[PDB]
């Protein structure tokens, strides 16, 4: 479960959040598949809530109805005409897994859902599934509100409702056995893996035991005895009885102090400087790497909606952000995810966005198709940071020095840093409100590498900065601290 099950030489996902089935299906051919993207992580596939009050937010689809593959983002067949053009490519699919919960206990009863089933949260009666009051932990929640109160009590965290969901029962077999139905349909369909929404709010134990349950991947292609890729949603920052190593057993976590103190860093919050990052990873109390999946920024905490707070960067932070997510894609700790967001009407009062519930670009609630402008960018609102060339370019980056070790470390004490990734990658950062010039060891072979930060090689040339590497490996790099990316980065194949 550890293991992402991605093809040889991609080392990445996308989490190409509210996309429909349709457009996610032609990008993996058109884009994700030659730039060698790993992965893509999708919204739940499975009937939420439609809310209308406020219009659509993002956030309905957790918020599960029933486990019926119909949603904003397509019907069932969308969805497998998606996983089966995907896998062709080699583009692995990864389902976001809301199984923690159902809708809403004050959500009115209805048809008010993605596919028109009936629901009635007030008797707990979801008939489309079916669960009923006895498929829930009202009768095991011990507050006084039957909502999660005190995060100091492991037991209320996991048994009662998380701001008002309702609580599946996960110790029974029956429920165990409702949930896996669900995840066998997917695996059987073809999907390598799955994001275990709210894992803090499960117990370690009745996850194993939904996973025990779980079927191998599909053998037609896939490896036989090949076990789907499993990575837990848990915000463990510090001090909480609950931690994210009690998951461990089950595969991987999600690495939230990840992506908080590298905003911190390279913001320079309170006196931190790049030049602490020499011992990055493991050295900051963050989990093991091979049990890390790690990311700059999520869709909950993108929009102040999870840990890290305001510390978080994001496209909206665009220099900053592409510095952050090149340190990332270029380190060797954990499991990289790369964000693919949409623009929203940020709206900030009191310190506070009051539009961060907003959904996806849409008209009259139906989501917006991506269009790709001429200059690959795309357009209807989708900022598709992971087609912007010194994201895609780290990307690949990261697939020519995958399994090279950390080496040839520099910093100047403050904001200006260069590593090394063996001899098939080296990169430069200067984040110091003054200009960088010098020269370093960079463990690469002699020869002419153009920058993909700035520029791309096309056929002979670099169509940006250039970098000529002497026979003793060492290399001049300037950068002014008024470049548009205060980085550089070179690499085997970006060699002339
Ligand atoms: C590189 O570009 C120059 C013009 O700037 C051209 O003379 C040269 O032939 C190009 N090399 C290749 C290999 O395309
Ligand atoms: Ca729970």
């Amino acid at each position: 479960q550890y293991s992402p099950n991605t093809q040889q030489g991609r080392t990445s996902i996308v989490h190409l959040f509210e996309w429909r089935w349709v457009d996610i299906a032609l990008e993996c051919e058109r884009y994700l598949a030659p730039k060698g993207f790993g992965g893509v992580q999708v919204s739940p596939p499975n009937e939420n809530v439609a809310i209308y009050n406020p219009f659509r937010p993002w956030w309905e689809r957790y918020q599960p109805v029933s486990y019926k593959l119909c949603t904003r983002s397509g019907n069932e067949d969308e969805f497998r005409n998606m996983v089966t053009r995907c896998n062709n490519v080699g583009v692995r699919i990864y389902v976001d897994a809301v199984i923690n919960h159902m809708c809403g206990n004050a959500v009115s009863a209805g048809t008010s859902s993605t596919c028109g089933s009936y629901f009635n949260p007030g008797s707990r009666d979801f008939p489309a599934v079916p669960y009923s009051g006895w498929d829930f932990n009202d009768g095991k929640c011990k507050t006084g509100s039957g909502d999660i109160e005190n995060y100091n009590d492991a037991t209320q965290v996991r048994d009662c409702r998380l701001t008002g969901l309702l609580d599946l029962a996960l110790e029974k077999d029956y429920v165990r056995s409702k949930i896996a139905e669900y995840m066998n349909h997917l695996i059987d369909i073809g999907v390598a893996g799955f994001r275990l929404d709210a894992s803090k709010h499960m117990w370690p134990g009745d996850i194993k035991a939904i996973l025990d349950k779980l079927h191998n991947l599909n053998s037609n292609w896939f490896p036989a005895g090949s076990k789907p890729f499993i990575y837990q949603e848990v915000i463990d920052l510090g001090g909480e009885p609950i931690k994210s190593s009690d998951y461990f057993g089950n595969g991987r976590v999600t690495e939230f102090k990840y992506g908080a103190k590298l905003g911190t860093v390279i913001r320079k919050w309170n006196g931190e400087k790049m030049s602490y990052l020499k011992n990055w990873g493991e050295g900051w109390g963050f989990v093991p790497s091979d049990r890390a999946l790690v990311f700059v920024d999520s869709h909950d905490n993108q929009r102040g909606h999870g840990a890290g707070g305001a510390s978080i960067l994001t496209f909206w932070d665009a220099r900053l952000y592409k510095m952050a997510v090149g340190f990332m894609l270029a380190h060797p700790y954990g499991f990289t995810r790369v964000m693919s967001s949409y623009r929203w009407p940020r709206q900030f009062q009191n310190g506070n966005d009051v539009n961060d519930w907003v959904g996806p670009p849409n008209n009259n609630g139906v989501i917006k198709e991506v269009t790709i402008n001429p200059d690959t960018t795309c357009g209807n609102d989708w900022v598709c940071e992971h087609r912007w060339r010194q994201i895609r370019n780290m990307v690949i980056f990261r697939n020519v020095v995958d399994g090279q070790p950390f080496t040839n470390w520099y910093d100047n004490g403050s904001n200006q840093v260069a590593f090394g990734r063996g001899n098939r990658g080296f990169i430069v950062f200067n984040n110091d409100d003054w200009s960088f010039s010098l020269t370093l060891q960079t463990g690469l072979p002699a020869g002419t590498y153009c920058d993909v930060i700035s520029g791309d090689k096309i056929n002979g040339n670099c169509t940006g900065i250039k970098i000529y590497v002497s026979d003793d490996g060492k290399a001049h790099f300037s950068i002014s601290n008024s470049a548009e990316d205060p980085f550089i980065a070179i690499h085997a194949e970006s060699k002339l």
